[PDB]
C-alpha cells in the first residue's frame, strides 16, 4: 500500500486534452490518490498504489501520444 | 455487413480529434473508414464491429460522448 509517483510526458494541446486524461485517471480513485497535469510542461504526474504498466496502458488507451514515462 | 455509426464527441483541438482517430485506427481493417469533423463535433465510423465495442473504445479517450447512432 505504498503510494508511488509516476510521471508521463504526454502530448496535450488544449484543456480538453488534459481534462480527458484527468477523467480517465480520476475514475481510478481511490487507488489513484492524486493527479497533477501541466499543459506547459506536457507532464502528467500520477500518485497511486497501482502498477506502472497499468497506469501507462490507461493513458495509452486514451489515444494521446505518450513520449516517455518514469517512476520518481 | 458494414455499418455506419456516428457519434457526437466533444473535441476541442486537433489533439482531441487525433486521439479519437488513433484509438479507432488500432481496429483497422475492421474499421474501414474514420471521418472526424471538429467543426461539427462528429465522428463517423464505418465498420463490421459492434456499436457498443466502438462506443467503448471512444469512451476510453476520456472525451465526452454526447450521443451515438447507426445511420
Ligand atoms: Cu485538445
Amino acid at each position: 500500500a505504498e503510494i508511488k509517483h509516476y510521471q508521463f510526458n504526454v502530448v496535450m494541446t488544449c484543456s480538453g486534452c488534459s481534462g480527458a486524461v484527468n477523467k480517465v485517471l480520476t475514475k481510478l480513485e481511490p487507488d489513484v490518490s492524486k493527479i497533477d497535469i501541466s499543459l506547459e510542461k506536457q507532464l502528467v504526474d500520477v500518485y497511486t498504489t497501482l502498477p506502472y504498466d497499468f497506469i501507462l496502458e490507461k493513458i495509452k488507451k486514451t489515444g494521446k501520444e505518450v513520449r516517455s514515462g518514469k517512476q520518481l
